[PDB]
Order: C-alpha cells, then sequence, then structure tokens
C-alpha cells in the first residue's frame, strides 16, 4: 500500500460517511458510532451503521 | 510544501490520546464533546484536559 494511498485513506477516515464532503462531527449516544457530520445526523433517529436508536447526538471537538 | 511521508505521520499523530500519546483516542466526553483520550486514560480524568468542563459521561467511539 503506497504512502499516497495511506494518506488518502486517513484523510477519507475524517469524512462524514453519508455525504463524504463535510467532516465527521457527531457521536451517537449510546452506540458510539462517529460517522456523520451535523447536517447528515439531523434526519436519523437510528444509527445507519448498527440501527440502535439514537438517544443523543453529541457534537465532537478535536481541540 | 510538506512531504507525503510527513503529512501521513502528522495525521497518525492526530489520532493519539493526549494523555499517553501511545494508544488511540477512543472516548468522547459528554457534555463538552472533546475527543482526546483513550479508554484507559479517560479513567484518570474528572475534568476535560482541553476545556476543564466536568465530565458527566465517557462515551466510547466507533469509526466503523
Ligand atoms: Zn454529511
Ligand atoms: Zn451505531
Ligand atoms: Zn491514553
Ligand atoms: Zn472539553
Amino acid at each position: 500500500i503506497s504512502t499516497e494511498e495511506q494518506l488518502r485513506r486517513l484523510q477519507e477516515e475524517k469524512l462524514c460517511k453519508i455525504c463524504m464532503d463535510r467532516n465527521i462531527a457527531i457521536v451517537f449516544v449510546p452506540c458510539g458510532h462517529l460517522v456523520t457530520c451535523k447536517q447528515c445526523a439531523e434526519a436519523v433517529d437510528k444509527c445507519p451503521m448498527c440501527y440502535t436508536v439514537i438517544t443523543f447526538k453529541q457534537k465532537i471537538f478535536m481541540s
């Protein structure tokens, strides 16, 4: 796996898994999935990865 | 103008726990939202090390 591809993969890991445009911003409580931006998280009542009901949408901060 | 090797090393460093700098970040603090500790180090803090907000709950994260 090339260095350019490893870098591209870590950069993609930071992206919202729905829009792949905005960065991840929300952790779902209680399942813990960290897979959406704030906009893409609005419409979901169940986690689109594991289908656990979302009790709370916690905004994340890296700094 | 940063080399590919250095850009990769920097993104990898960004995933490290800010207390141990060994294990990866795995916990988000509720309510402040800071994502700065691994599971083990989160057990040592009662306040967020970034903003000093009292931590009400330590939520495990999953990227996949
Ligand atoms: Zn999105
Ligand atoms: Zn989930
Ligand atoms: Zn740690
Ligand atoms: Zn904080």
